[PDB]
């Protein structure tokens, strides 16, 4: 029952969900000038060599590239992080104009689009268990800054047709979910939650610094997705942001400054 419109959206959430009115939820804005060095932290280790896409879902409240998680092929280590998270999904925010969408904000700065690529500690054995634990899930999050067309963002854009409504699933194989990272890695990085009912605090955050670029041609698209399964009336999905959450107690700290 829950979503992103006027009577479903993010204020109403706390209803079925009360930890959206959590200590530790997300997104949030990242206020630059409070962000706080840390030695302890390293460089990012995104190992997606062997990176094994699936299949591509329209779940009626976003669409996901879903990745082989039943070996180590897609890991991400190192960062803030301890010990061995496995790429499950990735998939995509954005909102109903060009000048909103993010669901991170930096210095109140809002993008077009935000990526969340979602990994679960190995330590676990299995998603839904790392997900009930605070260090269980790590989420790199990428903005997608308006410019120039991306052709690897076109290469997901081109399977949305075939997936426009609810429960709809389409073939989505040897996709390299590096090929929507930016080639500088430096983050930002708090503990936070899920930015979707149950909103789990169980989510180390990953922000990268740098956005990658979307035309404003292809972010028409995203918005050509239905809410609605076929047969049920039209809700197109134009919007999916979550807005920014209070920070309460969390710092973010940056790498490497
Ligand atoms: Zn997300």
């Amino acid at each position: 029952h829950w979503g992103y419109g006027k009577h479903n959206g993010p204020e109403h959430w706390h209803k079925d969900f009360p930890i959206a009115n959590g200590e530790r939820q997300s997104p949030v804005d990242i206020d630059t000038k409070a962000v706080v060095q840390d030695p302890a932290l390293k460089p990012l280790a995104l190992v997606y060599g062997e990176a094994t896409s699936r299949r591509m879902v329209n779940n009626g409240h976003s669409f996901n590239v879903e990745y082989d998680d039943s070996q180590d092929k897609a890991v991400l280590k190192d960062g803030p992080l301890t010990g061995t998270y496995r790429l499950v999904q990735f998939h995509f925010h954005w909102g109903s104009s060009d000048d909103q969408g993010s669901e991170h904000t930096v210095d109140r700065k809002k993008y077009a689009a935000e990526l969340h690529l979602v990994h679960w500690n190995t330590k676990y054995g299995d998603f839904g268990t790392a997900a009930q634990q605070p260090d269980g899930l790590a989420v790199v999050g990428v903005f997608l800054k308006v410019g120039d067309a991306n052709p690897a963002l076109q290469k997901v854009l081109d399977a949305l047709d075939s997936i426009k409504t609810k429960g709809k699933s389409t073939d989505f194989p040897n996709f390299d979910p590096g090929s929507l990272l930016p080639n500088v890695l430096d983050y930002w990085t708090y503990p936070g939650s899920l930015t979707t009912p149950p909103l789990l605090e169980s989510v180390t955050w990953i922000v990268l610094k740098e956005p990658i670029s979307v035309s404003s041609q292809q972010m028409l698209k995203f918005r050509t997705l239905n809410f609605n399964a076929e047969g049920e009336p039209e809700l197109l999905m134009l919007a999916n942001w979550r807005p920014a959450q209070p920070l309460k107690n969390r710092q973010v700290r940056g790498f490497p400054k």
